[PDB]
């Protein structure tokens, strides 16, 4: 159901935002060994994400709720296009440029906030 499957990928979202912020504090108390399990951890997170999108964009599409799926369309289309900010910060990750890394993971966040917030309007809107 459109319920079930928002509610499943709310939690995966929950869990990719407290992965993202524990990757944060690793990396500002210098501990980059647990910043790359992080990172992989992030990289499953977006395909287990990216499948419950897909299937609740489906189920909202054949519903036909406007309001919800145009919130969707948005909230899509940012996890999507915010992928060049995820492969940039591995990028920085990889080429030990703290500084270009530490710069994408604000970016990222404020990213991730307005997702949050398109995330609330979706469940006051199914």
């Amino acid at each position: 159901s459109i319920k079930s499957e928002f509610a499943e990928g709310a939690a995966v979202f929950v869990e990719g935002v407290a992965v993202f912020l524990t990757m944060m504090a690793a990396f500002q108390n210098g501990d980059k060994e647990a910043v790359a399990q992080y990172l992989a951890r992030g990289a499953s997170l977006y395909t287990r994400h990216e499948e419950l999108l897909n299937r609740l964009l489906q189920k909202l599409r054949r519903e036909g709720n406007k309001e919800a799926v145009t919130l969707m369309n948005e909230f899509t289309a940012t996890f999507q296009t915010g992928k060049s900010l995820a492969n940039a910060l591995i990028a920085a990750f990889k080429n030990g440029d703290d500084d270009s890394f530490e710069s994408y993971l604000q970016a990222i966040w404020k990213v991730i906030a307005k997702m949050a917030t398109i995330l609330d309007q979706i469940a006051k809107a199914i």
